[PDB]
């Protein structure tokens, strides 16, 4: 279902705030979504 979108270094904690998208879509676990 939700796996790693790339390293560590296409998302990080701004896309937490802002971006709705990389939460659920760009970042499947990164984000604390998954």
């Amino acid at each position: 279902a939700c796996k790693d979108y790339l390293p560590k270094s296409e998302c990080t904690q701004f896309r937490c705030r802002t971006s709705m998208k990389y939460k659920y879509t760009n970042c499947k676990k990164t984000c604390g979504t998954c």
